[PDB]
């Protein structure tokens, strides 16, 4: 209503990248009702959260301090360098010392509580009643053997985060369901079309009726009643009326929810703008209609049937039911299996791992059965009590489940995750919103309240939602209605940082797309393209870009002015921008960021998230495989950013040092580069230990994912011997890369065993074992990222690579040999595929 409240909605639309106050693409108030419906949990969180802790966002974890990291604390007391101006005197504190206790041990050891421990060079705070061992920044320093540098700083003002003042039933109706297909209208040789109407409940198709084929014209009228066998009483909440135009080839689709957001049966006249098939995918389930009215095929339908929706086993069969529960998520159930799970549903409820299969075997098109399922769900004693299995929880949030009650018990288990884990699974929990039948949901409300509770979760939430909105027309309506709901609770300070970030990304994306236009595809980096970049960049800095911004992939870091003398264009075919920015904290080395158009960085983000999940799985088994999970955020269509890792070099560039652009690869090349880049033999004998652990980790990780066969120009290594892979936005043969240059560093010529190669295969095989223990988790993370992120998704063979790879249904002893067989494939191949990878240049 306020004249300035209208200017707030245009700031929101600039941050979101979509106008939520738009009704040109809706046939009901589903999104408007969701906007108002979210005010309640937004305000409950904004009110619930403590302001002094929300402002300083302490990054803690309640997981035990790992064994390898404990070895670094040999004195049961670690060093903390506290700095204030000139002062820079260290302190020895016990790992059980709260930052409050370490405050009394700094003031009493000097000659008041209004000072906090802030890390040097970042906006990261060691505050709150949590032991110093549980702070992430402390654990990060103990991993990379770095010294703890803090500052006696003034705490931020919690008032900076201020917020702006914000009839019959179905079960009585015994008639059959019907829908009149009036016609189809395309704006614009000699084929036929027919329409197919389906009653769907997630994946499962309850009923199906088609029209008679009629010639392919601009307007095709039918005016026909399609009668279905399903009674109106039997329609479940979340039932979708999928209308498809077939040429026998699917050309267009559009969904419409039979039961609306108010439990009412949908009736009336509807003119639906349809999506074209690109010439399985989460986008196929979307309730949103095609916004492009000018170029899309339309379908007009009619309904009127108000009507509202109301709210002891033998050993043999036990052995069959247990065998079924044991099988992996992708093992398909048969009618025999489904029937056995249902009849013995009370036995199945006693095992929580049998939840996805028990609910996958429910007759959803039968009111009577869904009513039994809801009574069955009330006996949730086992479920509530049970330990949180995130892998199992996520199965219940995928495409196979449209049930609000089924999906909600899963969100109830997610409320147990601490911030630390909510960050690991955030990308995936965000995509799972695509599978929710309705806009307002338990999951949406869950992501909102956690983002609003923690500024680190909030920052990442923003970038993930802003990402899908900027490259998904099927879901931008839903995700923007959730991003507005968040942005209206993060508080003024966040709303300012996001504006500066969005602004910088927008300008640099323009320059990335402009430099790509200038430098031709079949063209190297000339003097024209390099000087045009420095010219374009000077005009941005001189009055059109913020003097400061938080780094999207690492928010604790604030980047400042552009070091234009250090920026350049990369030699890749996609011509990425290598940019360097000066650090914005005085507390002169820059931040390196790569901007890139051309590759799908959602696939990059989805693999990088899985590497943090994998190294977490290992951390619990007291393993550390030094994976370098560099930052990378997708910002729109094929465009996005990548973190430049300090003093790291490509493996292919290391060999084309001894001898340049040629296929004669030496083994000693990498072994020399490591010693040449090491000051003392102590630092070189460390680089081989960082190489053995990091190398073994990337071998197992890429193998389980099916991205082990990579060109060595996409494999980098640091001067400190930390190997890492880059550019995952792509996907004879090889399982993973273990080329003879790497073996030389471990001590083996080939077909030999050295003491370090022995160390390598020991951790290598123990890491495979560790991941095999979390088979269902990896299967679901990959299975879900293919439903949403990877658009070339095969719901048959693509999804099942990880099944064969993860040694399903096999003993742990065979696995040790099988993994070592794949090690020996890389021994006999040597440089066979690496040579053919170099040959892919011409
Ligand atoms: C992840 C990553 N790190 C690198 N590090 C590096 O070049 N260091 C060289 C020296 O430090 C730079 C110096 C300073 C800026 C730190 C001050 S390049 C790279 C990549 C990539 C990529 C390309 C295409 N698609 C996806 C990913």
């Amino acid at each position: 209503a306020s004249e300035e409240s209208q200017a707030f909605q245009r700031q929101l639309t600039a941050l979101i990248g979509y106008d939520v106050t738009d009704v040109s693409n809706v046939h009901d108030d589903e999104l408007e009702f969701t906007r108002r419906g979210l005010v309640t949990p937004r305000m409950a969180e904004v009110a619930s959260r403590d302001p002094k802790l929300y402002a300083m966002h302490p990054w803690v974890t309640s997981k035990p301090l790992p064994e390898y990291l404990w070895k670094k604390i040999a004195n049961n007391c670690i060093f903390i360098v506290i700095h204030r101006s000139t002062t820079s005197q260290t302190i020895k504190v016990s790992p059980d010392d709260t930052p409050g206790a370490i405050l009394q041990s700094f003031f009493t050891k000097m000659a008041e509580q209004d000072f906090v421990l802030r890390v040097c060079g970042r906006d990261e705070y060691l505050v709150g009643e949590t032991p110093i061992k549980n702070f992430q920044w402390v654990r990060h320093c103990l991993k990379n053997g770095e010294e703890i540098h803090v500052v006696l700083d003034t705490p931020p003002d919690p008032a900076l985060d201020e917020v702006r003042k914000e009839t019959v039933s179905l079960w009585d109706c015994d008639r059959k369901f019907r829908v009149k297909i009036r016609g189809i209208d395309i704006p614009v040789t000699d084929l036929t079309v027919f329409v197919e109407a389906n009653i769907q409940h997630g994946q499962q198709v309850l009923c199906q009726r088609r029209t008679s084929p009629k010639p392919f014209t601009e307007e095709v009228l039918w005016n026909v009643w399609l009668e279905f066998s399903i009674k109106i009483k039997d329609l479940p909440k979340g039932a979708l009326l999928n209308l498809q135009i077939y040429c026998v080839q699917l050309l267009y689709y559009v969904n419409l929810l039979l039961i609306d957001h108010r439990f009412l049966l949908r009736r009336g006249e509807y003119v639906l703008h349809m999506w074209q098939i690109s010439g399985f995918n989460a986008d196929k389930l979307t309730s949103a209609t095609n916004p492009d009215k000018e170029n899309s095929m339309s379908i007009s339908i009619l309904l009127d049937n108000p009507i509202a929706l109301p709210k002891e086993m033998p050993n043999q069969l036990r052995k069959q039911l247990e065998a079924i529960i044991a099988t992996d998520p992708l093992n398909p159930l048969t009618a025999e299996d489904k029937e056995l799970l249902w009849h013995f549903r009370y036995e199945s409820l006693k095992h929580p791992k049998a939840y996805p299969k028990l609910f996958s075997s429910v007759k959803w098109g039968q009111q009577e059965i869904v009513a039994k399922t809801y009574q069955l769900l009330a006996r949730r004693e086992v479920w509530d009590q049970s330990a949180l299995d995130v892998g199992l929880t996520m199965q219940l949030l995928d495409c196979n489940f449209s049930d609000e009650n089924v999906r909600a018990i899963a969100v109830q288990k997610l409320e147990s995750l601490e911030d630390d884990d909510v960050l690991h699974y955030l990308l995936q929990l965000v995509q799972a919103v695509k599978f929710e039948p309705y806009h307002d949901s338990a999951l949406a409300r869950f992501l909102l309240k956690r983002g609003l509770r923690n500024k680190r979760i909030g920052h990442f939430l923003f970038w993930f939602l802003r990402s899908e909105i900027a490259q998904s027309r099927h879901y931008q309506q839903r995700f923007a209605v959730i991003l507005e709901a968040y942005l209206r609770g993060c508080g003024t300070a966040m709303l300012h940082d996001f504006t500066q970030q969005v602004q910088v990304i927008e300008m640099l994306q323009k320059v990335t797309l402009d430099i790509k236009s200038l430098s031709a595809e079949k063209y190297d980096v000339s003097s024209q393209v390099i000087s045009q970049l420095k010219q374009k960049l000077e005009n941005l800095q001189n009055s059109q870009l913020p003097e400061s911004f938080r780094v999207p992939y690492d928010p604790g870091l604030k980047a400042g002015a552009l070091a234009i003398e250090k920026c350049k264009v990369m030699a890749s075919k996609k011509k990425p921008l290598w940019l360097e920015f000066k650090c914005a904290d005085p507390t002169n080395e820059t931040i390196g960021i790569i901007f890139k158009h051309g590759d799908d960085l959602r696939q990059d983000m989805l693999i990088l998230q899985i590497l943090r999940i994998m190294e977490s799985i290992w951390e619990t088994e007291s393993l550390d495989l030094c994976l370098l999970p560099y930052g990378c955020i997708s910002t729109g269509d094929k465009i996005g950013m990548i973190e430049i890792v300090k003093d790291a070099t490509t493996i292919a560039k290391i060999q084309q040092s001894t001898v340049g652009n040629t296929g004669a690869f030496k083994d000693e090349v990498l072994n020399h580069w490591l010693k040449e880049k090491s000051p003392t033999e102590e630092k070189f004998q460390a680089a081989v230990e960082r190489f053995v652990y990091s190398c073994a980790g990337y071998c197992v990780a890429t193998f389980v994912l099916g991205i082990g066969d990579r060109h060595n120009d996409n494999i980098m290594i640091t001067e400190t011997g930390n190997l890492f892979h880059i550019d995952f936005g792509h996907i004879e043969r090889v399982p993973f890369v273990l080329t003879p240059d790497f073996l030389f560093v471990m001590g083996t010529s080939g077909k030999k065993t050295s003491p370090h190669f022995q160390k390598f295969q020991d951790i290598c095989v123990k890491a495979y074992l560790a991941l095999r223990h979390h088979t269902n988790l990896l299967i679901i993370l990959f299975s879900m990222m293919l439903m949403t992120g990877m658009p070339q998704l095969t719901s048959k063979e693509d999804i099942e690579y990880i099944r064969d790879a993860l040694t399903v249904g096999k003993n742990e002893e065979d696995a040790k040999k099988y993994f070592l067989d794949q090690i020996e494939v890389c021994r006999d191949k040597g440089w066979t595929v690496q040579f053919n990878w170099f040959l892919h240049l011409v």
